């Protein structure tokens, strides 16, 4: 795996950011993980959606340096949302929002799983300190 620059165009919630990538516009939705609802009116606003977008805003906004990085599977979803690693500064968006209680490990599959245990250490952690959503 490697890390690409990025340049942030606008955060959307909590695990989907639009980037400028290569030079076009993209939107990326954050791999392995999954921050609660916020636009879809089946769901409703779930509780720490609005918590994990204000999250993941800060981190990106604040960021000097965007990089994405893809996994070794399937790099876009069926809706078209590129599928990578996020980092700000170097600290993993993805990694910030399990550790923070703020997004669970999700969607685990089609070969993109290079961070898997990373990422549920991570949520382990949140889960034992009842940090947030396990609250
Ligand atoms: C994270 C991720 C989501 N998805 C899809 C599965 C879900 O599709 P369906 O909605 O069609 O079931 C949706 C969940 O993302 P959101 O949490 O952004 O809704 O995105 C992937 O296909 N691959 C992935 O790696
Ligand atoms: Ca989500």
């Amino acid at each position: 795996l490697h890390k690409e620059p990025a340049t942030l165009i606008k955060a959307i919630d909590g695990d989907t950011v639009k980037l400028m990538y290569k030079g076009q516009p993209m939107t990326f939705r954050l791999l392995e993980v999954d921050t609660p609802e916020t636009k879809h009116p089946k769901k409703g606003v779930e509780k720490y959606g609005p918590e994990a977008s204000a999250f993941t805003k800060k981190m990106v906004e604040n960021a000097k340096k965007i990089e994405v990085e893809f996994d070794k599977g399937q790099r876009t979803d069926k809706y078209g949302r590129g599928l990578a690693y996020i980092y700000a500064d170097g600290k993993m968006v993805n990694e910030a929002l399990v550790r923070q209680g703020l997004a669970k490990v999700a969607y685990v599959y089609k070969g993109n799983n290079t961070h898997e245990q990373l990422l549920r250490k991570a949520e382990a952690q949140a889960k034992k300190e009842k940090l947030n959503i396990w609250s």
